[PDB]
């Protein structure tokens, strides 16, 4: 941790968000929420579409070294 803390009673494991009253931490939770049930593994990328993902995986990484053949 490089920037200082004053130090809530509460804080959040995704990121360095903290609040003072608790509920209100569970609000803030809220902001790691995704409509797009796809979702990609190199990068944050996630569309509501089947294909959309497929096409974006080589569109991407594609020409990347992944599979040990070729
Ligand atoms: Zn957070
Ligand atoms: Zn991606």
């Amino acid at each position: 941790g490089s920037s200082g803390s004053s130090g809530h009673p509460e804080k959040c494991s995704e990121c360095s968000y903290s609040c003072s009253s608790k509920a209100a931490l569970r609000i803030h939770e809220r902001i790691h929420c995704t409509d797009r049930p796809f979702k990609c593994n190199y990068c944050s990328f996630d569309t509501k579409q089947p294909s959309n993902l497929s096409k974006h995986m080589k569109k991407f990484h594609g020409d990347m070294s992944g599979p040990s053949s070729g």
